[PDB]
């Protein structure tokens, strides 16, 4: 029989949903070598060229679906026994630009997991490729040049007999796609960062070892007779001074046979190290289990009296530099029946309460 | 974060669902010659392979889901000026055996439509592959060698000026699939059957133009020393004597141009041609407008005194055969401004009420 | 394989096996029942075993 | 292992009803163990695709 065939349901413009076998649209194969180092890139493609030579089920729909609503689940089972572990990091940047830096510091702003082997089976995140809106589409990532970047922070502290495969598989699960938008407003009851705040190696052994990482985080990051940005945290440096409740978010890179435990806390560049008080501060105490890998240090109000700049001169030394630190401190020893050192990687996520004071000329460095 | 995989929605057996853009799984190109004959394979392959080399929504989800539970749709965009008409017919069939007849007779049974494009701008149909469950898959019909075929079974009364195509689009719809079994009940409601009654053509002209067709259906349709069979008309020849409602469907196949008024009755041989008092015995009238081009005559018991034979001897003539027949009766004159003759086809759907009578030995041989 | 109209069990490695030490990745299937289950017709016998 | 290994077994008798487990020819049954051994399955440490 004949029916009328402009009344059918063919322009049914529905987003993609239902069970997460319906909403796959891809899977992709990272090689992890036997003997990797950190600051690596395995995978570094623009996101729409995940999706070439796939025939899974939402692949087709992904393609054609002018408009999604939901988010792009993207989950990785990869694993390693617990004897070893390393750091890897996912990460997913909305543009390029010609002989890009693939630093970590760089990268991991924006939408990024970051995990490691030894410890967690999978780690699965969601995330909205377009950055300013609800919605987006295929044909909007593959000529806006989204970027998928993955690098491996932290090499392996013992190698696999073997290489190793990290399977992606990228799905689009049922949650709106909320922006995330950076804006002028002086009080903000909430800043994201993702800013590397960076990577604490302690070596295995006896000695007091002490890193500071300085809490006048705008201006950058080193490199040569240069410095690289992310857009967070050049946006914080808009603002001459600031304070707020920092939310900090410490992680495990090596395996859980390096055993350690770390005190953090807020203080001032003059504190030598071999000064043996530490713990008159106020502090945090920060022991990992063989499972566990996340820790979210907060360091509140109370903690800082005033604002303080966003950047310092470089050349400004520890004695007479009046912006508050953020300590690690060694709190026993570093300490293993297998040889490799005791990372960690600190990445303030975000300031809570944040109040941003003035309007920044500009300072031209990075380090303090 | 982590989660636990095991227990994720990754083994949803769902059926395809959604809507008619979302369970589409092939379009398939036909191509009808410009000087193309009856009985004239136009397309004839597997259903399987109408799927290869495929990208549609429902494509991928259609050869992986292990089971379905919902028909599929197949609906032809053929089109044609109502100057010109022929008439295709598409068709399912369980399967195969080497060196197969594509005669229409043959085909017909089971699943198909019928549609002349002159008249009708597109037709669909919905049916089952799998005849005797509620489910199916992929994989079976493409391991069972189901086997979709079209076929012209009347040419072009006018010729077009360049070659044609017809889209066939694949869908699943999600109607229940219901079987269709034949047994050996002696009573039933509806026996279907979809039996090509014979294609009649009538002449333009003047002359008294008569068509029998016998309702002794069993035995097959002729060939040269050999003959055809389906199985549902195989199946109602195990029966010696039957009777019930016959519902005939007739079509036509010729354009709207070759006009015609068709007087429908049930008689027996014995009647001459150029004997002209058919409209003493109870008839059905058929005029066909520009837009239609089926209507179902329906014959009722009072039309049968008593059963009759299923099979008759082939020696027997028209003079001793005392079963009746189907007579299709010029009323008029077949006219048009064009050249072409006045193609219709007759095809006995099924029979309802159904009685069956005896048990029959068999007579070998088709036409009376 | 390519005529075997009967379902398989597949058993696929979603990554990669691993580890600090050497040794295979040793995994062992039992089925332990059938729930539900209906049999059809009567076997004559085959003689064999793998497919 | 360093050295050689042992297995205690402890045999004992618990007061848990003896039911039994018995095959018949009905066609369809609700429950019909097996404990078939499907097979064990040997993965090569490395990155290739192993399917079974």
């Amino acid at each position: 029989m004949e029916q009328n065939l402009f009344a059918l349901s063919l322009d049914d413009t529905s987003s993609v949903r239902g069970s997460l076998l319906d909403t796959k649209f891809a899977q992709t194969r990272v090689l992890l070598s036997k003997a990797m180092a950190g600051g690596d890139v395995l995978l570094d493609e623009y996101l729409y060229d995940v999706v070439n030579g796939q025939d899974f089920r939402a692949t087709v729909a992904f393609l054609r679906t002018h408009v999604i609503t939901g988010k792009i689940k993207v989950t990785a089972t990869t694993n390693i026994s617990d004897n070893s572990g390393c750091c890897l990091m996912l990460a997913i940047n909305s543009g390029v630009r010609g002989k890009y830096s693939t630093d970590v510091y760089t990268i991991c702003s924006q939408d990024s997991m970051t995990w490691n082997p030894g410890c967690k089976k999978n780690f699965s995140f969601t995330f909205n490729p377009n950055p300013c809106g609800d919605s987006w589409s295929a044909e909007m990532i593959s000529r806006s040049r989204v970027r998928m970047t993955v690098i491996c922070v932290s090499g392996w502290t013992l190698s696999p007999t073997t290489d190793v495969i990290a399977k992606l598989d990228w799905s689009i699960v049922n949650e709106k796609c909320e922006p995330t938008i950076y804006h002028l407003a002086d009080c903000q009851n909430w800043l994201p960062l993702n800013r590397w705040m960076g990577k604490l190696t302690f070596p295995q052994g006896v000695t007091s070892e002490v890193r500071r990482m300085p809490l006048s985080i705008g201006g950058g990051a080193g490199a040569t007779q240069a410095f690289l940005a992310n857009m967070p945290n050049s946006w914080i440096s808009m603002w001459r001074y600031f304070r707020g409740e920092l939310h900090f978010e410490v992680t495990k890179m090596s395996s859980p046979y390096i055993k350690a435990t770390v005190t953090f806390l807020i203080a001032f560049g003059n504190l030598s190290d071999a000064f043996g008080f530490y713990e008159s501060f106020p502090h945090r105490i920060v022991q990992f289990a063989e499972v566990e890998e996340k820790c979210t240090l907060v360091f509140s109000q109370q903690e800082f009296v005033t604002a303080w700049s966003t950047q310092v001169n470089p050349r400004t030394t520890l004695e007479a530099d009046g912006c508050p630190y953020l300590y690690a401190i060694i709190h026993d020893s570093t300490t293993g029946t297998i040889s490799g050192d005791f990372n960690l990687g600190v990445k303030l996520v975000g300031i809570k309460d944040f109040c941003g004071i003035g309007s920044n000329p500009g300072i031209d460095g990075s380090r303090l």
